[PDB]
């Protein structure tokens, strides 16, 4: 194994239910009422601009989308930095793990750098990482499920992507990390254990850090 690469929402902090509440409240102020549950479930996965769209029941355009998009992040900014969502269980134990074996790892996230400056500064991620390393959406590339993003960060760390184990917690973010080359390791944030089993290619889920060991890992690539 030569590296780790860690997606950041819904694996290294569990805020897919912020993320919910803030559509739920940009539903309400612009349509008039908020998503319901089965809305959120349907939509829950797709990018912020057709999530827009749903809610103003219109195909709009990429500039139209960012606007809005850019109010919904700026909500999800402000409530996640009062809330006390923290890493995951088990993370912070992995990172010091990892570096005293020399091992590799930084973070790749389909956030905005608008986003990014929020984890960097709530979760003090320059104590493990390189800041200039962390790999986010700075509009160079094709996002999940396109094996860019984890492409990048295998080059970003110098090494070989079949060799890195990637982390991650959703359908599309699995098969970035698997068009790419990489093994990936689902988090149960969302789906259940069992059902990211069920996914070709995802063969180790865990709920928390707490459940993954170094060897494991390294296991699992070799297999
Ligand atoms: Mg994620």
């Amino acid at each position: 194994m030569e590296a780790v690469l860690f997606d950041f929402n819904g694996t290294l902090i569990f805020d897919t239910p912020l993320h919910a509440f803030c559509w739920k409240e940009m539903a309400k102020r612009i349509r008039g009422t908020p998503l319901s549950e089965d809305e959120f479930k349907l939509l829950n996965g797709r990018t912020n601009k057709q999530l827009i769209e749903h809610i103003l029941n219109k195909e709009i355009s990429d500039e139209d989308a960012k606007k809005y998009a850019e109010e919904k992040e700026n909500l999800y900014r402000t409530m996640l930095m009062k809330s006390d969502i923290k890493l995951c269980d088990g993370a912070i134990n992995l990172f010091e793990a990892l570096k005293k074996c020399n091992i590799p790892f930084t973070i790749a996230t389909s956030s905005d750098w608008g986003n990014v400056q929020v984890f960097i500064q709530k979760y003090h991620l320059e104590e493990w990482f390189d800041i200039d390393k962390i790999i986010f959406n700075d509009f160079t590339f094709k996002g999940k499920p396109a094996p860019d993003i984890y492409l990048k960060a295998s080059k970003k760390l110098g090494v070989s992507i079949s060799h890195c184990i990637v982390f991650e917690d959703t359908i599309s973010g699995i098969h970035s990390a698997l068009s790419a080359g990489a093994t990936p390791i689902g988090i149960a944030s969302e789906m259940t254990v069992n059902e990211l089993l069920q996914i070709k290619g995802c063969n180790l889920a865990i709920h928390t850090f707490n459940e993954i060991t170094i060897e494991e890992m390294v296991d699992l690539i070799k297999n």
